[PDB]
């Protein structure tokens, strides 16, 4: 599938989620980024202002693209693969409650997810993968990629 073919990536928080504290969802979006960063050769930075490649964005129901929300539940969040424009972009559904730790739905473990998705890997049937397609919470401290999340996005990069 696409791949992006450059090293210096960009993304920009496009805007905040009212369910946490401003500085907390920089963290949560900052610390899922650098979950990828580990394992590839690519670097990325948040900027504030203008064109980014990966834009995050929280919204709910019918919200421009052909993935609409669906409410509280179900779909938590959606991306696109690498591209230009929408490529890489990675919306959260506003409908959720987004949390820090295990009430609601944990940003962090779903941008994970989600970025994983923005950088060029599908899903994995192995439970034990962030790329599996079910959320289930554990402590952030604690999370860890599977071999099997390793083994693809390597696949993809370095
Ligand atoms: C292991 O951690 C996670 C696994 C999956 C999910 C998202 C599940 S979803 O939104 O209900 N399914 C839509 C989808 O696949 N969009 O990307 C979040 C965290
Ligand atoms: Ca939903
Ligand atoms: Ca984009
Ligand atoms: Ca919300
Ligand atoms: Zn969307
Ligand atoms: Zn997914």
């Amino acid at each position: 599938g696409p791949v992006w073919r450059k090293h210096y990536i960009t993304y920009r928080i496009n805007n905040y989620t009212p369910d946490m504290n401003r500085e907390d969802v920089d963290y949560a979006i900052r610390k899922a980024f650098q979950v990828w960063s580990n394992v590839t050769p690519l670097k990325f930075s948040k900027i504030n202002t203008g064109m980014a490649d990966i834009l995050v964005v929280f919204a709910r129901g019918a919200h421009g693209d052909d993935h609409a929300f669906d409410g509280k539940g179900g779909i938590l969040a959606h991306a696109f693969g690498p591209g230009s424009g929408i490529g890489g972009d990675a919306h959260f559904d506003e409908d959720e409650f987004w949390t820090t730790h295990s009430g609601g739905t944990n940003l962090f473990l779903t941008a994970v997810h989600e970025i994983g998705h923005s950088l060029g890997l599908g899903h994995s049937s192995d439970p034990k993968a962030v790329m599996f397609p079910t959320y289930k919470y554990v402590d952030i401290n604690t999370f860890r990629l599977s071999a099997d999340d390793i083994r693809g996005i390597q696949s993809l990069y370095g």
